[PDB]
DNA sequence: GGTTTGGTTTGGTT
């Protein structure tokens, strides 16, 4: 039941020669909805990729890390030691050269340097190195007024600056090849039944301040996070920490410890998950990394039900299955820059080994981007950080009585990078062109 | 090893279990170097700070606004928005409660709130609201007759002079409930090689109308910042803006704009630096913020070496390590007062993103306290206006032919405070205990 | 009619 404008965009995205199209609009257009329809359009012939492993199992794909094996590091421009093409005779290769379509969802959140190491592997493996992505017709969608890609900073952010400019997909060196066909969406699907929040997150992407004061008045309640069947979202981490263990130390269960080793240097802040992991029976919990045998990846959802020693066991809400999770470990790289060069190299400095479990009552906005949540309580903590943080937490409920907030959001912290907005507005015409 | 002066003062502060000290005495005595002894004595047991970025350095230690979390803004006393304890298991708690010892260095510029800041929160944090300072054994070191603390116009101003009668941090309410014991050190160190210009820093310390004469007969040289390896100092940012301006155009190396984001209220007078920021590789520059991961902090001199759009790398004089920078957020905060209740309350009216980055050939006298210079030339520009800016950008250098002044001083120019010269009065009794 | 003070957070894994 694709609305007029989803059905314009299958349309001229399916019924045309051209390789490069990108499907925008704001959040909850309908987006990766019309991404099911594109995938029961080709469906051998299309491989969906998406950035993080909830946008991945939203889209009923893969992040584009798992499916080309990239690492989980920075991805120099065309190095071999980053992009290696798949063996002569492996199921990647064959998937690669077989590939007709390839659609790419939340493509605001893809970096690039990951974006141009999916054109170098595509075109190293399908020997068509003059075209871009080896000829496969390339379907992005996703929203650059949400979440844009995390750059960590030191000498990895200063190559993404001297290579492309900045981190953003649109600044990769392939759309100077290939031209970006833009498809937009404008009616709000997920807010369809409550006409006047849809109007309100209308404004407040665009920065209205009148939008926002009349946000606070209506969604400032400090105890909606206290509600049952409520997600909360907070900016970072260490915040979901602190607001899981109130709904940990209430659950009647015997808790479990998990005792991470980590070696080298390797700092705390960095941990994806606590090094004192304690998890009780019935906790809501998320995966962190893909199964090795594929029963269980990288953003699943589920419970724990039976807990010992380096070993949990956790149903998952995706299928309803019974997946038993072991430690995996985790590399932390560092980069040199050495002087007499002009380069810039990786190094892995310590290890990190934990089951890869984190409580999920509360999770980051980043953990949320693409989902349609019944319930949500954002907890601002310390504060936004992040360009696009704020419009991705409002978004994920149908109704303004689906939203609370943890306390009154300010104008001045309201974060834009004006390297979207140079992008929103050219692509009004229709088309993305790079310069140079 | 230390004089016999400091010797005395270290054990005066070490063998006696009495918990509150300052050593003070003139420009370049050797307080400083008495608190590296100190942290050597001590030494897991200490924590050192002192008021500015720069000072905290030469003290190998850290801001006082780092170390407790402080908001960089007007600290009401004893109120728990802008006092906050740490959590529950957060590492700065740790440290508090196990500190035995507080060294606070250029205690001269440490304004009434700061400490009065101090006090509260360690005795929050360490649960004894009846000791000052919760217990800590506090070490004070500095000169009242150097740089007063800074005290902006309105509200705040009003404040202070209303909650503790002015802004010095003898003025606190704290030196109510402990006594502090004063030890003087008088040999000049700094000018130890040259007598007779540490006899006129001395005779200009009490204003001594012959000393300026002489001191604008001998230093008065216009061209004296041209010299190489010659830092110059100026009383105000603009000034320093325009004497840079014209060492960083004759580089030749091609330049590159970093441009700030301005939203809300504002104005340029307050930028922390330049809104168009010209860099060159191989400009001498200061950073104004702490790295979030540890390898810089506000007061790191340095050069450029590379600059990139929204990075660029430093080399760092304190320790020849290259670090990436990258854009800061500042906010502006206003203090607005409300009917009938006797009470202020501040907000956040605008915001100011830029890279945290000063070009560093002309700093402030204010960027210059607790340094040993090889060479000064004072660029007098508009005038001096706080007390001690004069006596402080005198006393950096070792001997007389390492400073210069662009004109000469008039005596109409000294400023005095009668706050510090009924203090300095009443410690020449060895004591220090507020009255009332 | 001026000067000082403050965190880089989040994602990817064969
Ligand atoms: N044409 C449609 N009719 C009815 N519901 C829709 C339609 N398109 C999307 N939805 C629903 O709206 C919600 C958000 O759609 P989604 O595709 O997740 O948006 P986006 O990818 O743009 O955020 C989902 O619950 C989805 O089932
Ligand atoms: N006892 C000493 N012997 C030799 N040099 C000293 C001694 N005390 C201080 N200095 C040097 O004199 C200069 C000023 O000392 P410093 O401790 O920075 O002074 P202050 O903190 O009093 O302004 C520094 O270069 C320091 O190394
Ligand atoms: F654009 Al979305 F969930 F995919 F808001
Ligand atoms: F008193 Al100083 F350098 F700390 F002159
Ligand atoms: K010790
Ligand atoms: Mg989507
Ligand atoms: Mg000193």
């Amino acid at each position: 039941g694709l609305s007029s404008e989803q059905q314009r965009a299958f349309l001229a995205v399916t019924q045309t020669p051209h390789p490069a199209h990108l499907i925008t609009g704001p959040a909850g257009t309908g987006k990766t909805t019309l991404l099911y329809a594109l995938q029961e359009f080709y469906k051998g012939r299309a491989v969906t990729l998406a950035p993080t492993g909830t946008a991945a199992l939203q889209a009923r794909g893969q992040t584009v890390h798992s499916f080309f094996r990239f690492p989980a590091r920075l991805l120099r421009y065309r190095h071999p030691e980053d992009i290696r093409p798949p063996g002569p005779h492996s199921p990647l290769r064959k998937a690669i050269e077989q590939m007709e379509v390839l659609i790419l969802d939340e493509v605001g959140m893809v970096r690039v340097d990951l974006l141009e190491a999916m054109d170098w592997a595509l075109r190293k493996t399908r020997k068509r190195l003059e075209e871009p992505f080896g000829g496969v017709k390339v379907l992005l969608l996703g929203d650059t007024r949400q979440l844009e890609p995390v750059v960590p900073g030191g000498e990895e952010a200063l190559y993404i600056a001297r290579t492309w400019g900045g981190p953003f997909f649109f600044q990769a060196h392939v759309w100077e090849e290939v031209a970006l066909r833009v498809h937009r969406l404008w009616e709000s699907q997920r807010q369809r039944e409550d006409p006047l929040f849809a109007e309100l997150l209308k404004r407040l992407r665009q920065g209205d301040p009148q939008a926002l004061e009349t946000l606070n008045r209506a969604a400032v309640r400090p105890d909606g996070g206290e509600e049952p069947g409520t997600l909360i979202l907070t900016p970072r981490r260490k915040e979901a920490d602190a607001l899981n263990l109130k709904r940990l130390e209430a659950l009647p269960g015997k808790p479990l410890e998990y005792q991470a080793q980590v070696k080298g240097e390797f700092a705390e802040t960095d941990f994806p998950t606590e090094a004192a992991l304690t998890l009780k029976k019935g906790a809501q919990v998320i995966l962190l990394r893909n199964d090795p045998l594929g029963e269980y990846f990288n953003g699943d959802l589920g419970w724990v039900e039976d807990l010992e020693a380096e070993a949990l066991a956790v149903r998952l809400k995706r299928n309803g299955r019974r997946v038993v999770i072991r430690p995996f470990v985790w590399e932390k790289i560092v980069y040199t820059y050495d002087s007499e060069r002009e380069e810039i190299k990786p190094q892995v400095v310590g290890t990190f080994r934990q089951v890869p479990v984190r409580l999920a009552w509360a999770l980051t906005v980043h953990k949320a981007q693409g989902l349609t949540l019944d319930k949500v309580h954002l907890e601002l903590g310390r504060g936004l950080f992040a360009h696009g943080q704020l419009y991705v937490a409002l978004t994920r409920v149908r109704r303004l009585q689906d939203l609370s907030l943890s306390r009154p959001i300010a104008p001045t912290e309201l974060l834009w990078r004006p390297e979207v907005e140079v992008f929103e507005t050219r692509i009004q015409e229709g088309i993305w062109q790079k310069s140079h």
